[PDB]
Order: C-alpha cells, then structure tokens, then sequence
C-alpha cells in the first residue's frame, strides 16, 4: 500500500478500513425486463495518513462490483480527497494518493456473502472503470482546515492537472482515459491533456439511449446530483446521454464553478485471481460513526485532532 522509500522511520502511520461488502441496488438503472441482471456489491474504503498524532490527509473511495455470470463490471469512485495542513509538508500529497488509490483499485480480497460461513466466488474477468470528479473546495473531509498555515489549496485548473497526473500514472496501459469539462470548449479541454497521449475528450459510459441507463449515480457527485434531479422530475424516460451532458454544463455547480471536471478511465477484460489480504473491515454503522466523529473535529486545532487520533488508536 505505502512504500518505505518515501519515508519509513515509524513517524507516519496509516488508518485504513473497509466496510463489509454489502449488496445494494444498481447505481445504474437496469430495465426490469432485462436478462442477466447483475448483483451489485459496494465496499467503502477510508484511508488517512498520520504523522505522529496528527492527520495529514484522507481519501475515501467507493468500489462497486456489478457481478454478472462470467464477468464483473467494477467501478471505482473517488468520493473525497483532502488535507489538513497543520504541519509543514514533508511529503508530496499526490505521491501518497496515487499508490493508495492504485491499491484500492486493484484490491480483490473482498469477503462477499452469498446472495439470498460461505462466501461468493467472483468471475475472474473484470472490466475496470475509474471515475473521478475534480472540484476545488476549502474542505471535504476536515472541517476548518482551510484556516491552517500549511494547507495548500489548489484552484480548479491546478487541481485538474494534479488529478490527471495522478490518474495517468496508475492507469498505464488502460483502454481509455477520458476527460470532460462541462461547458468548456473542446480546445480548452484539449489543453489539459495535450501531453497525455492516451487521453481524449469525452466520458466512459454508454453513448446512446437514456442517461439513467448509462450513467452511475454516485453519492455526493456533481454528475449524480443532476441525475437525481432528472429522476425526481421524471425526465428519466426522456433524457438521452448526450442531452444529459449538454444540460450538465448549465448546472450552477458547473457554470458557476471553477473548472469542475469529470474523469473516467477503463481497463477491459482483465483476468483477476482472488487474493486474500487481511484488512480491518467494519459494519456500515461503525464506518458512519467514524465519519460522523470526523465532521465534529476542529481540524484547525492540534488538541482536537490529536484526541481524535488517540481515540481511534484505542479502538482498533
Ligand atoms: C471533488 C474531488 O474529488 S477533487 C477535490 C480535491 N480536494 C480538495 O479540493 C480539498 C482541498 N484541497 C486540498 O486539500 C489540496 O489542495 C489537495 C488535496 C488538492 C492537494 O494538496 P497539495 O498539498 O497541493 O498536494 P501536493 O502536496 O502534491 O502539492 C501539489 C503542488 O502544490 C505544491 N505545494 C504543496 N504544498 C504547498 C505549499 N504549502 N505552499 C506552496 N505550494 C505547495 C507542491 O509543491 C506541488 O507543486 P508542483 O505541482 O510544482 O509539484
């Protein structure tokens, strides 16, 4: 997960846990009259880097397994990425995020219960989809950290360039790498990927038909937020994929936002061997309990942060 070469005294430690794999309804609407409907299994991943008693950064990633008879459609969605900045940075954040995200993408030791003692065996063929949105904000995970002396805030274009560099380095050889900047002319979007030969403009999802049957609705995703609206306004039987992305450009979040962007990469027909890797797994309630504790900590305050960390260590 993390290499000793970056740093290795014992100075830094990690928080890392997953939820127990949990069946959910598909984040992509599957028509009721469709054969070979897949089962969907979701796993939440939370990672934080600690230095001494302080949190340095955090990363939340959701993995969705669409399990078919002969293959898995595996979506990896970056939920949140954030830094604290209480101390002078001794390491480049991007060089921790990359490896952790790559580990999460490639993780295949999930203990999945049978669909209604005995765990389900997944198909060996997986098709990977990596989905990342870029949107600057003062804070995503760590309340009040924007006030901190060493928190570095990237503007939207800097943030996009940062994510492109990270994602490119961990998707080497993947079948595609897609960038969309809703509302931006294609020349402006092209400029971000001119030095990335394997990247092109657009998105990774099905191009035709209804948007709701092509695009996954991920939690707390600018794309998902519009999808939700389409569904509650019952425009879901009408709006195509192309029209969805056209109208997405005019959403307040995009049109008033700072280079809000959407990245998707795919790797097709990867043969995966199930590998047992023992990590801390928790119930959803335990996971949510942790996240709720998190949102109540003042991350501008060393005392509160150290206490949070102390309290976690005594737990497990
Ligand atoms: C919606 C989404 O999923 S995207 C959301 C992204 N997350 C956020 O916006 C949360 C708020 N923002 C942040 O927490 C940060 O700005 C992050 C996480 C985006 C990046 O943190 P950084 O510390 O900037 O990462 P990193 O350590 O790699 O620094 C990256 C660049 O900024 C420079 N930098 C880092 N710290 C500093 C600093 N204190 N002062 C000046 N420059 C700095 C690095 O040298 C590097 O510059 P280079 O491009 O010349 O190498």
């Amino acid at each position: 997960m993390l290499p000793p070469d970056i740093l290795q005294n014992g100075e830094f430690e990690t928080i890392y846990f997953q939820t127990n794999p949990t069946y959910i309804k598909s984040p992509i609407h599957i028509p009721k009259s469709t054969i070979g409907k897949p089962d969907t299994v979701k796993i939440r991943h939370f990672f934080a880097l600690l230095h001494q008693d302080l949190v340095v950064l955090g990363l939340e990633v959701f993995v969705y397994l669409q399990i078919y008879s002969d293959f898995v459609e595996k979506y990896v969605y970056v939920s949140k990425c954030d830094t604290v900045g209480l101390e002078k940075s001794t390491i480049k954040i991007g060089k921790v995020i990359g490896p952790v995200l790559q580990y999460i993408i490639n993780y295949n030791g999930y203990k999945i219960k049978m669909k209604n003692i005995e765990y389900r065996t997944l198909p060996k063929t997986q098709n990977l989809r990596l989905c990342v949105f870029t949107k600057p904000a003062k804070e995503y995970l760590f309340p009040n950290s924007a006030k901190n002396p060493y928190k570095n805030l990237l503007n939207g274009q800097s943030l996009l360039r940062w994510w492109i560099s990270i994602i490119d380095s961990i998707t080497k050889g993947w079948n595609n790498h897609k960038l969309m900047i809703p509302g931006a002319d294609k020349w402006a979007t092209r400029k971000f990927i001119e030095k990335y030969s394997d990247w092109s403009e657009g998105h990774i999802f099905k191009k035709d038909g209804l948007a709701v049957q092509a695009i996954p609705l991920f939690p707390d995703d600018p794309k998902g937020r519009f999808l939700e609206l389409v569904i509650v306004e019952c425009r879901y039987g009408k709006m195509t994929v192309s029209r969805f992305y056209q109208e997405l450009a005019y959403r307040q979040e995009f049109l008033l936002g700072d280079c809000v962007s959407l990245i998707g990469c795919c790797k097709e027909n990867l043969e995966v061997t199930y590998h047992d890797d023992l990590v801390s797994t928790v119930t959803i309630s335990e996971y949510k309990e942790f996240m709720n504790l998190l949102k109540l900590v003042d991350f501008s305050d060393r005392v509160e942060v150290s206490n949070f960390v102390s309290n976690y260590r005594k737990s497990k």
